[PDB]
């Protein structure tokens, strides 16, 4: 519906050891598989949407995002008492109305299957959506919050990237 919605999953027996589960899907079509362990993450398009050098540029984009994400978890747990095994759910995209001057963008994380933090996509910055005040939480947005990686780049993927992405794309479906 002019929409790319991204979705990671991501299993963690450990801080050292962490199963991998996604999909990305545009306009209602899956379109993309995440899938393995950070050993071996496979990341693929369904739909040959890019071309080879196109692919392979987001395609190692990709892989370094996770090696990001994985680099905070284990930090939030080398500072703060955090409890393994988890499950973290990374839900994303953006989404052109019809009827909007702007494209809807989010960037949803849950812990455990609950709300935990959340992205606020033009000011950039990133909100608790947990009700109580927890070292981990508020640890992991002092962290979210700090840097120029979490903040600016993010913000530019999901209201740019992504949103040219769809613009680009849609059309194939
Ligand atoms: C185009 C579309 C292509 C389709 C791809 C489909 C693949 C299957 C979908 C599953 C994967 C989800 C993808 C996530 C996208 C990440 C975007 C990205 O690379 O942005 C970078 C910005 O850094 C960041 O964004 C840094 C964020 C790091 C932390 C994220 C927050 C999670 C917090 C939870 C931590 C755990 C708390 C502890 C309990 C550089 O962007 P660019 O250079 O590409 O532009
Ligand atoms: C990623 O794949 C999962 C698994 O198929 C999708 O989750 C399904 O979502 C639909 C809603 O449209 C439900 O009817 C199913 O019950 C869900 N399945 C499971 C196992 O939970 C998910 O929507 C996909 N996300 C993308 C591509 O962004
Ligand atoms: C996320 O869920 C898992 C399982 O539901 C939690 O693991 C439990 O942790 C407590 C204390 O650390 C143990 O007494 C239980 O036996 C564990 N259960 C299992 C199945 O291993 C985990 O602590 C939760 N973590 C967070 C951050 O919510
Ligand atoms: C990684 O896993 C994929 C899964 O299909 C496999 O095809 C590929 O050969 C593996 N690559 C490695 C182990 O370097």
């Amino acid at each position: 519906l002019q929409r790319l919605h991204m979705l990671q999953i991501s299993y963690f027996r450990d801080p050292y050891h962490v199963w991998y589960q996604g999909n990305a899907s545009l306009g209602g079509h899956l379109t993309h598989v995440l899938e393995g362990p950070d050993t071996n993450t496979t990341i693929i398009q369904l739909q040959p949407l890019q071309e080879p050098e196109s692919w392979a540029r987001t395609q190692s984009g990709l892989q370094s995002y996770l090696l990001q994400f994985h680099g905070l978890v284990r930090l939030v747990h080398q500072e703060r008492t955090l409890a393994f095994p988890l499950t973290i759910r990374c839900f994303l995209g953006c989404e052109l109305p019809p009827e909007g001057s702007r494209a809807h963008v989010f960037f949803e994380v849950a812990v455990n299957g609950s709300s935990f933090v959340s992205f606020r996509p033009e000011r950039a910055l990133w909100q608790a959506d947990t009700q109580v005040t927890s070292g981990v939480v508020t640890f992991t947005l002092q962290q979210l919050n700090a840097y120029n990686r979490t903040r600016y780049e993010l913000r530019e993927f999901l209201e740019d990237t992504c949103v040219q992405y769809v613009q680009k794309h849609i059309s194939a479906e």
